[PDB]
């Protein structure tokens, strides 16, 4: 599913992200942009033989199972192909493990380099919540 701007950032509202480990719904919306251009089937291949999965792109090296990542864990303990999933459930239970572990939200690169210390308010504007 390609989710719109508003469509998301309700859907992450409902399942909890406004202000979860203190990061406010902009957050999320912009890191899902960058991420995934918000289509939670988006898959990227990682030059270490590990792959990235769905709206917030989690990575199978720590996070979930896909059966082709030697030597990883699976510590939100999912198949990665619950993370491309239309709902988006598994994705956020997954994301509130990664972001509550030690590095908040800098464990997203696009979260770091493209979001952090800027307007995040904006990706929310006009929506309904
Ligand atoms: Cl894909
Ligand atoms: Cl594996
Ligand atoms: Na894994
Ligand atoms: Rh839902």
């Amino acid at each position: 599913k390609v989710f719109g701007r508003c469509e998301l950032a309700a859907a992450m509202k409902r399942h909890g992200l406004d202000n979860y480990r203190g990061y406010s719904l902009g957050n999320w919306v912009c890191a899902a942009k960058f991420e995934s251009n918000f289509n939670t089937q988006a898959t990227n291949r990682n030059t270490d033989g590990s792959t990235d999965y769905g709206i917030l792109q989690i990575n199978s090296r720590w996070w979930c199972n896909d059966g082709r990542t030697p030597g990883s864990r699976n510590l939100c303990n999912i198949p990665c192909s619950a993370l491309l999933s239309s709902d988006i459930t598994a994705s956020v239970n997954c994301a509130k493990k990664i972001v509550s572990d030690g590095n908040g939200m800098n464990a997203w690169v696009a979260w770091r380099n493209r979001c952090k210390g800027t307007d995040v308010q904006a990706w929310i504007r006009g929506c309904r919540l």
